[PDB]
């Protein structure tokens, strides 16, 4: 069967933990009062519930409200314990509230209004030095929920809030997200199809939070070479052999052979032999002002077939692509 693989930093985090801490299924959610809020708008409609705008009428104070749908109501209980085990970490969105709605008569979580631009208008905008800033900013995100044993496993831009008036970031949308217990299998079906790690793609089910790494830096391709997405596939099976192109097959094959993963047979007929390609193949004058050999450095150390192999969240903030960023 596949090799078994273990993350490589905060390993054995949650079994230090009272079971309380991760044991959510266990969790008694604490209620706070629902005429508190005022729905002023409806801002979308997720997979999992319906995202508003409101006021919350006590304080005047704007709130995002999600009333949660789903059918997999286990993720009730886990985003919310979730999102209390991180909350007043570092640009970890903050929940403020639960409430019941009744209309739906079911949670509705309350949570810090961020004043947000569109990033598909947003990001053609950002300078050199502006992403690597909010970069920065993720990554203090990402690695204190990694630090506290949980992996997000939907990073992607539509998860990242950014009030570019004031440089505050925020990241968003927990309900994916999943304590990392060495060697459980998780469910492969997380994250959107372009921000899928190989792991994914692969149905290797003994991932970690290597994976938040690998969408990270699918939306620094994004954002340097001004190409959204980087890796454009028509499905997840198209999806592998777009980034094959790019990062070629050998190394796949490497990947699946050193954890002993045999890949879909509807692979055979697809996937072809493809070369690595260097970054610079993606460099042109329109990007180039956002392009530097530290941006390639750390990008290429980040997108990589191998989850054991890529930059940490620790670890990337390490990088001299960061050196510039005041801090």
């Amino acid at each position: 069967g596949p090799v078994p693989s273990r993350a490589r930093v905060y390993t054995d985090v949650n079994t230090h933990r009272p079971r309380e801490y991760w044991d959510y299924e266990s969790h008694v959610v604490e209620w706070g009062n629902q005429d508190d809020y005022q729905l002023v708008r409806k801002l979308g409609r997720g997979k999992y519930s319906e995202v508003f705008e409101a006021i919350n009428i006590t304080n005047n104070e704007k709130v995002v409200v999600k009333i949660l749908k789903p059918v997999k109501k286990k993720k009730i209980k886990r985003e919310i314990k979730i999102l209390e085990n991180l909350r007043g970490g570092p640009n970890i969105i903050t929940l403020a509230d639960i409430v019941k709605d009744p209309v739906s008569r079911t949670p509705a979580l309350v949570f810090e209004h961020v004043n947000n631009t569109d990033f598909k208008q947003l990001y053609q905008t950002l300078t050199d030095y502006d992403i690597r800033f909010y970069m920065y900013e993720i990554l203090k995100a990402l690695d204190y929920a990694h630090s506290m044993g949980i992996m997000h496993r939907d990073v992607k831009p539509h998860n990242v809030m950014i009030d570019h008036e004031h440089r505050k970031l925020r990241l968003i949308d927990w309900g994916l997200a999943e304590f990392y217990h060495p060697g459980q299998e998780y469910n492969v079906r997380v994250a959107s199809r372009y921000f899928k790690g190989p792991e994914l793609l692969v149905d290797y089910q003994m991932y970690d939070y290597s994976l938040d790494m690998w969408s990270l830096g699918a939306m620094l391709a994004s954002m340097i070479f001004r190409k959204e997405p980087f890796f454009h596939g028509h499905d997840n099976y198209d999806q592998l052999v777009r980034i094959a192109k790019v990062l070629g097959t050998e190394d796949l094959y490497d990947y699946i052979d050193k954890y002993n993963i045999e890949l879909d047979p509807r692979f055979n007929d697809i996937l072809g032999r493809h070369s690595r390609k260097r970054w610079e193949r993606f460099v042109h004058s329109e990007n180039q002002h956002l392009v530097s050999p530290e941006a390639l450095d750390f990008l290429d150390k980040l997108l990589r077939y191998d989850h054991q192999s890529r930059l940490t969240a620790r670890e990337a903030m390490e990088h001299p692509y960061f050196y510039t960023v005041v801090k």
